């Protein structure tokens, strides 16, 4: 698939819905991002970044009239450079539940509450994109 690639969510996001991104992280990558969009506004954003003064990290984050809100950082890192990877986000009732590789990786409360209004899903980054679907469970 082409990057940044661009997965509609028909009529939002809802409890049991599973996002699953398949792809593989570019050699000497520096930034991943997926952005769970409500019009302008970013409901969540995840952002691997591989080199922070020295350091990997993931932040997350809300964009509310074009204003980024208070971060949520993640020292856990489970992507690594030149190799293949998988995110699912489950949507809970509460928050985005993130699992990379099957391992569960981090929780983010919904700080967005019209869910059926999330109805993107934009990918970017440095990565070669080989999937991206969502199903019910
Ligand atoms: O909050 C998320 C946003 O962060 C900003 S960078 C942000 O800048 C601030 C000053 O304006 C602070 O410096 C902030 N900070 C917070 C801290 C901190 C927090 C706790 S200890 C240290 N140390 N830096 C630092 O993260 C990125 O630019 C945004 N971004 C990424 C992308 C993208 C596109 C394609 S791939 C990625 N498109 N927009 C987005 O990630
Ligand atoms: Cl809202």
């Amino acid at each position: 698939l082409i990057v940044p690639y661009n997965l509609p969510l028909p009529g939002g996001v809802v409890p049991r819905m599973l996002i699953t991104i398949l792809g593989t992280v570019k050699p000497n990558a520096n930034r991943i991002a997926l952005d769970f969009q409500r019009g302008n506004d970013v409901a969540f954003h995840f952002n691997p970044r591989f080199n922070e003064n020295n350091r990997r990290v993931i932040v997350c984050n809300t964009k509310l009239d074009n204003n980024w809100g208070r971060e949520e950082r993640q020292s856990v890192f489970p992507f690594e450079s030149g190799k293949p990877f998988k995110i699912q986000v489950l949507v809970e009732p509460d928050h985005f539940k993130v699992a990379v590789n099957d391992a569960h990786l981090l929780q983010y409360n919904h700080r967005v509450k019209k869910l059926n209004e999330i109805s993107k899903l934009g990918i970017s980054g440095d990565i070669d994109l080989t999937s991206a679907s969502y199903t019910m469970i």
